[PDB]
């Protein structure tokens, strides 16, 4: 029933993601000195520190908006990878599976709480 509960649930999931070794390449914005052509390929950079900062600033209205930004971290890695066998892309796929497994109940509970609110 709690329409605000998603925020702490997302904070806790972000904490789990930061402890995951698979999140290392994605914890901060991609370094343009390490990947000089990055912005030629990727239009909208995104990383987990930016997601956490947006959440903590009260700049997400719903968990769907947070989920769109986290999914952008993964689609950027898939677009930038030179190979479907690359180390960083392989880390993104495992981290995406972990994220999707945990965000599903957050989205469901929020949408159900919102439907109850507008009943
Ligand atoms: C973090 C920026 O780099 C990537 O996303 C990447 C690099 N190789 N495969 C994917």
């Amino acid at each position: 029933y709690d329409i605000q509960a998603w925020k702490k649930q997302c904070e806790e999931l972000l904490n789990l993601i930061f402890q995951c070794e698979d999140s290392e390449p994605f914890r901060q914005p991609v370094d343009l000195l390490e990947y000089p052509d990055y912005r030629d390929i990727i239009d909208t950079p995104m990383d987990f520190a930016t997601v956490r900062e947006t959440l903590e600033a009260g700049n997400y209205e719903s968990p769907m908006e947070l989920c769109k930004d986290v999914r952008l971290i993964f689609s950027n890695s898939k677009a930038y990878t030179p190979s479907k066998r690359s180390r960083i892309y392989s880390m993104s796929l495992r981290l995406s599976a972990f994220f999707e497994e945990h965000i599903s109940s957050v989205l469901s509970d929020y949408k159900s709480a919102l439907r109850f609110h507008k009943r």
